[PDB]
């Protein structure tokens, strides 16, 4: 009845949820750090007030990150993610049978600590010893090692010039950063922001215009996430192909990830990256370019 | 910044839409009716202090319910509508050039009158010819009159016992009411409730099984909503095959229905109507069938 | 800006405070039991979802209720409290050096417990060898023991019928039980609702003409309360008169208050028993009086 | 139920109204401008979404600001108004029998326009011979004429640098134009910002020191307005003294006024000029001197 957080999604548009505690806290430099305990979703990650990961649906946004792209990979075996603080990437990653080593490059150890110990849904993620995690910049972190990748996974916030991610999203990071950190066969994917009916216009269609300037082969697709009020993008991008069945999806999902996905099968896929009308339009006439 | 439309549309969840105003109110019998004037999704039609429709998103419900309906059908002639007070729903079936009868059959006079009277979109879909307005329970109406339709479209509230809806989604309504006012080669179609990942098990699977005791082609389907904060569901039904391509479908489009769709094209049909994992699992493991 | 305590405090009026956590919760037979750490209130105890006090602005409520009775008496010695299981009645009692018994008589051990072990402000008080804490109905209290008190402080719930306060307001309770139960030369003081321009009518002006029933001497007083976003009332009443000048008030509390009130000198309760035109005339003209 | 109009009153305090509609509306370069009809306040003007007067208690607010200045007043025949677009401070004015002009000076036609259509109470005084309207920022319009009053009245905004209000509450303002502005026993009023024991100390005493240092003799007093969830200030000041008993004031009210005050008499006049301890503590220790 009484206690609520409150988020305003669109400066028009206020998102509610009834609260049973407010449960830890910290803050960074960078943002501030809070874990609620949600009556309609359960526990609730939110950094600077947003909302990132809650208890109840937080699976499909990990779900559809990781498992796409690993499952369109031959064999993918050494993995970097850009940010994943929150430790559910890694988790969804260490699912899979096929991954020697993963690698978690957040710029915030804070969010990184407290995570760890308080999102205990990562726990054993978090102490698999086939997990190395960097606090640092993913972009200085790239620059300056010369390990290849077979999937590299962006886990970071939306672009938005001055905050600290704007920069892992231009074309020349993906071209002279990234591209050369892929072996071969290697596929990134990246969140790419809201992707609702209107929302897509904001980053998706740009995230996916500016990753079509570099790769040969680009998938945009999208879920719904209860939680965040709309539908939620990301995107795959390789120069080999990326073009699976449902079946051969499915068929590499019970060989290669432990337990069952909850949100994931490849019907599921299929369906996700079918855009509708309005996006696929966007998509295809955007004519913008993330540079710097 | 100041003024809120707010609604709990689940308990502990709050979706506030900031207003301009609050346009016109009326009432009747059976609900309290409102248009409000609302920042992100414009003019939006209130029942008992529920949303219907808004202005900026009702295209995307109004053409899911109507144009696959009509598109799977060889030559849809005469279509009954089972509420539709609101207008929008004949004016997506007055699109199409087959459409000779267009019979809007709704409980509540005064919801019609006020949406004709306020809805600018609607206006000459409310003065087509080709349109019957009847005032009544579309189950009385069904019954006590002979005539079979080619389509007929469900375009009401959600079975909710003890509502004046439930008993338009029976076993018993739709085998011994509803199919024998189809022609032969006729479609049903009804909106489904919510769709949601957690929400789809409310009324959609529900609505889902109770078809399948019916007809022997049964086709889920289901799209986002923005201002709903969720998936909303459809279901079509048929003893005749439903089982079109998106490229067949994107031609029918093109040569029976005038201009252009906002949402739908074929590939959107196809992806509403490939439903993910937990859905289709729900789907197709459900045992309940409303009955009264 | 986005954890909020919202409650209702007149229909179609919500009151609401930013929230830096949910402290601890308690429960008993009577009612449900929050300590919230509020911004701009500091910690507040909440009573079934109604605040009841606030750390930063308690002080003015009990300073207002306890100090003008006993300042207004010549010495006095024994004091005893109806309710005031949150234990601030009590502290600002034991500030007196006159004092040599404060009996808190309050029907809720659990509130009593849960504000010893939370409220870090009255943990002196409560451990003051000067109080002695029961667990009792106050009227049963009063009636069963045949002490009699120089001071009786009601803090209490307003009086609204079916409470469990409403009989601790009545003529016949005060004719009965509580005059009885004073001293010669005694002083009763109680907490007398809101006392707003239009909230007056509820329960002050009422709780006024019924203690004018019963005592040759009634000076009904009120100040703001920030928190409660309401002037707020109180109520002496005596067979003796209660008749300073504020010089003399302002010597009292130097000479027998240990420290410096926060709220309240001389001037302030002058003041606070000027009460406003239309106040006053609601109270001059009053008929209603509490009777079971 | 479903529509509220919301105030940050305190970066961390909301106060929140459910709402009837929305009336009216107009703007300006200077300020958004709307009138709401409220569930608990009635009617009320807001302006760049703050309240500013509220159809259940304006009367308090426009009583306080007017009345004590006039009465203390031997004779007032000419006054002049900083502000006052909104109506009611000239209607409180023109309920004097001893006045023969007054002075409206508004910067922003925009309310004047609005407010004469719109709220109605004011009707009669905008229509009264005796008003003059003035579109103009009152610090010019009192420079560039001559013309001497034996009231003025600050009916702004509170004291923001950089806001069109700032300048009319200096020291310098104050010294070099407004007292030479003043006839032989003339008292200046102004509104002096929210005066609770708390927000007492943002403008409250600050406007009140300004005074000090120009005017021989500075009452400042305090009264609570409902709907602004806080108490409300004003300072008295002239060179000629300011001390009128309770009974004096209430002959002349009498005397003087049309109808019967609803919130003032004199006794609650001396009770709002009577300020708590700590306020007295602000506003005597208070050093702070607005310049420019
Ligand atoms: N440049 C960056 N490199 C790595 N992680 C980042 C960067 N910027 C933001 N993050 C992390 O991304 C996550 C999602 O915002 C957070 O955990 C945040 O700390
Ligand atoms: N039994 C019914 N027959 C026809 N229309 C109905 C019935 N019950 C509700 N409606 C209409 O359905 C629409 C959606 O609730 C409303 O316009 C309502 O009036
Ligand atoms: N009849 C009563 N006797 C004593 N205390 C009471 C009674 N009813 C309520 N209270 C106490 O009054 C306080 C204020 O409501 C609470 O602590 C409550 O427990
Ligand atoms: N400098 C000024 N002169 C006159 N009126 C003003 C000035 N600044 C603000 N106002 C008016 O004061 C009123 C209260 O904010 C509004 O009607 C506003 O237009």
């Amino acid at each position: 009845k009484s206690c609520w957080y409150e988020e305003e999604i669109e400066e028009n548009l206020r998102w509610c949820f009834a609260l049973n505690s407010i449960l830890h806290t910290g803050a960074s430099q960078y943002q501030d750090i809070a874990l609620l305990d949600t009556k309609p979703f359960g526990k609730a990650l939110v950094l600077d007030g947003k909302l990132q990961s809650a208890e109840t649906d937080e699976f499909i946004y990990h779900e559809c990150l990781v498992h796409p792209a690993l499952l369109h990979h031959p064999m993918p075996k050494n993995v970097f993610i850009m940010g994943g603080g929150e430790g559910s990437t890694a988790r969804e990653l260490l699912r899979h049978k096929t991954i020697d080593k993963v690698v978690m490059c957040d710029i915030d150890e804070e969010v990184v600590e407290f995570c760890k110990s308080y999102l205990v849904v990562n726990k054993e993620a978090f102490h698999d010893s086939r997990l190395e995690v960097v606090i640092n910049d993913a972009k200085a972190e790239l620059e300056g090692k010369e390990e290849k990748y077979d999937v590299i996974v962006g886990d970071l916030a939306d672009p938005i010039e001055g905050g600290p991610c704007y920069k892992l999203y231009t074309k020349d990071f993906y071209e002279l950063t990234l591209k050369p950190k892929l072996k071969k066969g290697g596929i990134f994917v990246t969140q790419a922001g809201p992707a609702g009916i209107f929302s897509h216009t904001e980053v998706f269609s740009c995230i996916y215009n500016t990753l079509r300037q570099v790769f040969k082969y680009v998938v945009p697709y999208s879920a719904h996430i209860p939680s965040y009020a709309d539908i939620w993008g990301w995107v795959l991008a390789s120069d080999s192909p990326l073009d699976l069945s449902a079946e051969e999806l499915d068929i590499r999902m019970r060989q290669r990830i432990i337990e069952e996905n909850r949100y994931l099968d490849g019907k599921t896929f299929v369906s996700s990256s079918t855009l509708s009308k309005a996006v696929r339009n966007s998509l295809n006439n955007e004519t913008h370019v993330y540079t710097e």
